[PDB]
RNA sequence: GGCUGUCGUCAGCUCGUGUUGUGAAAUGUUGGGUUAAGUCCCGCAACGAGCGCAACCCUUAUCCUUUGUUGCCAGCGGUCC
């Protein structure tokens, strides 16, 4: 990827001065109208790195699980993520997922099970009772955890977008010794990942790219 | 030992894994509505489960089907009535 369609997006577009983090002072460039610029001529290589990671651990049969609950970024990156033969979450991080597999993997068998249910000719012999709250349930679920039913293990590389808002999600990765490339604005922690690709993390336009790029770098890597 | 009263038919009482704290412990069981109810919905470092609440049990109030004795007498005939 190039400077230009980056710049376009409006990746050094970021936040203003009183919610600046003092870890990151290499990762600016100046301040421009009581709102920081986000420096892009040490960003690109750092993703060049990202990538070529990324796509050297997708080409060993790698699982990565895509994270992301951003209202204007769900269906982008749920999208991404079925064009881009992985997983998935939208809504909330269950906390502990990871750490507590043992039992999120009864959920997904049960989820299982009542998909049978449903596309099984079934709720029709119940009597008007209990079919509509199953099928309440069966929905709510399905956004709970329905993204990630056929994954079935543990991933070895993970990506997510605007890490600050997922950090729980980040502690259980550092818990496990799963590297994480994620992308920090000018108001987050750069010490708990390990691969960090400045950038605006609000923008419809910046997941998309950012999605697309990483898309095209699984293609080339799995054609190995 | 067994059996019984009481708080009180009050709505509460706990467990597994995860996380937080040096630790006794906490969370889950907090918050906004709502109900007789820890009843339900939304949210949420929690995800699930159990005993409790409710339901399944008995009786009373309406209708239908099966049968008419020692129970019944609308329609007929007779009658010491
Ligand atoms: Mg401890
Ligand atoms: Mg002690
Ligand atoms: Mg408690």
């Amino acid at each position: 990827v190039s400077m230009r369609d980056m710049l376009k997006a409006g990746v050094h577009f970021g936040h203003q001065t009183r919610y600046w983090n003092p870890k990151m002072k290499p990762f600016i460039f100046g301040a421009r109208n009581k709102v920081h610029i986000i420096n892009l001529e040490k960003t690109v290589p750092m993703f060049n790195e990202a990538l070529a990671e990324l796509n050297k651990i997708a080409s060993r049969k790698g699982k990565i699980l895509f994270v992301g609950t951003k209202r204007a970024a769900s269906e982008a990156v749920k999208d991404a993520a079925l064009s881009c033969d992985q997983f998935f979450v939208n809504h909330r991080w269950l906390g502990g997922m990871l750490t507590n597999w043992k039992t999120v993997r009864q959920s997904i068998k049960r989820l299982k099970d009542l998909e049978t249910q449903s596309q099984d000719g079934t709720f029709e012999k119940l009597t008007k009772k209990e079919a509509l709250m199953r099928t309440r349930e069966l929905e709510k679920l399905e956004n709970s955890l329905g993204g990630i039913k056929d994954m079935g293990g543990l991933p070895d590389a993970l990506f997510v977008i605007d890490a600050d808002h997922e950090h729980i999600a980040i502690k259980e990765a550092n818990n496990l010794g799963i590297p994480v490339f994620a992308i920090v604005d000018t108001n987050s922690d750069p010490d708990g990942v390990d691969f960090v690709i400045p950038g605006n993390d609000d923008a419809i336009r910046a997941v998309t790219l950012y999605l697309g790029a990483v898309a095209a770098t699984v293609r080339e890597g799995r054609s190995q």
